[PDB]
């Protein structure tokens, strides 16, 4: 059925589109109306990364609101990978990416989380407040890749999760990430 199970965490400011991204990926639908997340919700999906090779993704949908941050950060340890969103139409959400990144950098046990930077709501092209280039430069400065997604228009949603799963899978194949006693980030 699957080779590995990976735990992924999706993080970023409130309202950037984390829950909608995850629901488009797992439910294939766009939630036109979306309550702010309280604590951390759970979604799952199998992905076939290569023919006959499946990875189970256990996805933690985190609350962006500041008052739930104590809950969100409790999940960093047991995550192997994640997506860090900003909203391309919300420059303050981009300004906060460095803060989200600096905070994950002190959560490097058993490993640094494998992150991709996600410029979300890329359907709102005329409302853009962040250039692709400055987001690509920020991602590169933290050694991560960048992708622009839309939950509304189903743009790059499968690719965001699938590319990150392939990256983690290759790190596991090289032994750079391994199963660890009591860690839930990777399971055989
Ligand atoms: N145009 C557009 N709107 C989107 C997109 N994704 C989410 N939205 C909208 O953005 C708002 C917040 O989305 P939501 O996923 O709830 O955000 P969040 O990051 O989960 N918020 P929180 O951290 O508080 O739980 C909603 O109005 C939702 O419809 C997208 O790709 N495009
Ligand atoms: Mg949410």
């Amino acid at each position: 059925i699957w080779l590995y199970q990976f735990r992924l965490i999706v993080i970023g400011d409130s309202t950037v589109g984390k829950s909608c991204l995850i629901r488009r990926f797992t439910e294939g639908r766009f939630a036109q109306v979306s309550d702010p997340t309280v604590g951390v919700d759970f979604f799952s999906r199998l992905v076939e990364i290569e023919p006959g090779k499946r990875i189970k993704l256990q996805i933690w949908d985190t609350a962006g609101q500041e008052r739930f941050r104590s809950i969100t950060r409790a999940y960093y340890r047991n995550s192997v990978g994640g997506l860090l969103l900003f909203d391309i139409t919300n420059r303050r959400s981009f300004q906060n990416v460095h803060e989200w990144l600096e905070e994950t950098k002190v959560h490097v046990q058993p490993y640094q989380i494998v992150f991709v930077l996600v410029g979300h709501k890329c359907d709102l092209d005329t409302q853009r407040q962040v250039t692709r280039h400055e987001a690509e430069k920020l991602a590169a400065a933290y050694g991560m890749k960048y992708i622009e997604t839309s939950a509304r228009d189903a743009i790059n949603v499968e690719k965001a999760f699938t590319d990150l799963t392939r990256d983690i899978y290759e790190l596991v194949k090289r032994g750079e990430i391994t199963i660890q006693e009591g860690w839930e980030g990777v399971k055989s």
